[PDB]
């Protein structure tokens, strides 16, 4: 009954849209085991681009947030079949293509996304206002 | 053996400073519930000074922390005596005369707050390196 859910990301500077993310995840089922997973610093770099906070940062925010049940802090940049294996996970939950072959095996959710409630916009919202 | 732990707040743009004061609010016995006091916008405003995120953002975010058991949103500027009976609140968390009647009371819990970590600091980490 308890089914184990994979959310992977690089959380830099966790605010309310990855929380809301992150407790989808975790309701995707009645009973789950949400394990988050955290992008190294170098990779995220190489690949997305800056990064504000580093993996330490980043991954001890995520020990506070409700959701979170397990963490595997670095986590490899690409989900393989071989890490589904691994770590016992039946669904991967990621924003909705890199993903096609988890939606072909039927082990895909999606999680959906929230605007403007970046700490980003917040700071936008103060020099807004000056 | 459940002890009512209160903490209040302003919570604004809330960071792993505050994360963490919750999280010693909540591990101060070994079974508690912890209830979040958020402050109203007009009296932040009014006692404080400037305020960022508004009532229901501050109070929304609160909901994903693990730390927090129950809300009150809005919650009373001063605590007084006859809110410890009607929550029937037994200790009071807060950092650390406006609390010389609680420590007088046997019902004052110290907890400390983690400077360097706000979410105001990382923009002025970025900056520094722009």
């Amino acid at each position: 009954k308890n089914v184990v859910i994979y959310a992977d990301g690089v959380y830099d500077m966790l605010h309310l849209g990855h929380m809301k993310q992150l407790e989808q995840a975790k309701k995707l089922f009645e009973n789950t085991t949400l394990i988050v997973g955290v992008t190294s610093d170098n990779e995220t770099k190489l690949f997305k681009g800056q990064v504000v906070q580093t993996l330490e940062e980043r991954t001890e925010t995520l020990k506070h947030i409700r959701w979170v049940d397990e963490i595997i802090s670095p986590c490899p940049w690409v989900v393989t079949p071989e890490f589904l294996e691994k770590y016992k996970i039946d669904y991967v939950a990621h924003d909705d293509d890199i993903y096609a072959w988890l939606k072909r095996a039927g082990k895909f959710k999606a999680t959906q996304r929230t605007e403007g409630v970046s700490t980003t916009d917040l700071i936008v919202r103060i020099l807004k206002n000056y």
